[PDB]
């Protein structure tokens, strides 16, 4: 049978996220639209800068701007726990620490309203070198695949992860982003809490040519694979 969870995603889902900064007391916003596809794991999202200039750089953004997005192969369907919390919602927190650098940490509130999937975020970043790679903008504008191992976090009713974003610079080396993740439920109902299992992600970031604003599209692809040899 299908979920109740599971049924809000089998078609195209209009997705709103919205963000508020403060890095180094750099306060900003950002409004993001689009839509996402569960069913081919697809995103397609396009961010604007509200607030004038991004003070960060935007790969640096793109795993904080909806996994339930995910597409969960049919014999994972038991393992997604980000479905599962539906329409209520699940919060997402995460630490990233920047090496050499700063960190960033992040709440984001996962849910419906109505038809459209909203991520709302807040974000504060202490601790940055105003000339290191985040505020002195020195990564390229694009992005690595990787893998995300869940695990389940049964004290908190929900998941959590730690992985290592790699974000390339220009002299050859990478900026990494170290991210420590918890989830967990908003509503008192039922989630699935999954067996430890990947996600892997692709991203693509672009820019719209007729798009005057500082902006990012982002174009992403997030499939789950299990620990079944
Ligand atoms: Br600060
Ligand atoms: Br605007
Ligand atoms: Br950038
Ligand atoms: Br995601
Ligand atoms: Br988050």
């Amino acid at each position: 049978m299908v979920s109740k969870g599971e049924e809000l995603f089998t078609g195209v889902v209009p997705i709103l996220v919205e963000l508020d900064g403060d890095v180094n007391g750099h306060k900003f916003s950002v409004s993001g639209e689009g839509e996402g596809d569960a069913t081919y794991g697809k995103l397609t999202l396009k961010f604007i800068c509200t607030t004038g200039k991004l003070p960060v750089p935007w790969p640096t953004l793109v795993t904080t701007f909806v996994t339930c997005f995910a597409r969960y192969p049919d014999h994972m369907r038991q393992h997604d726990f980000f479905k599962s919390a539906m329409p209520e919602g699940y919060v997402q927190e995460r630490t990233i620490f920047f090496k050499d650098d700063g960190n960033y940490k992040t709440r984001a509130e996962v849910k419906f309203e109505g038809d459209t999937l909203v991520n709302r975020i807040e974000l504060k970043g202490i601790d940055f070198k105003e000339d290191g790679n985040i505020l002195g903008h020195k990564l390229e504008y694009n992005y690595n695949s990787h893998n995300v191992y869940i695990m389940a976090d049964k004290q908190k009713n929900g998941i959590k992860a730690n992985f290592k974003i790699r974000h390339n610079i220009e002299d050859g080396s990478v900026q990494l982003a170290d991210h420590y993740q918890q989830n967990t439920p908003i509503g008192d109902g039922p989630v699935l809490l999954p067996d430890n299992h990947y996600l892997s992600y692709q991203s693509a970031l672009s820019k719209d040519p007729n798009e005057k604003r500082d902006h990012m599209v982002l174009l992403e692809f997030v499939t789950a694979a299990g620990i079944t040899l």
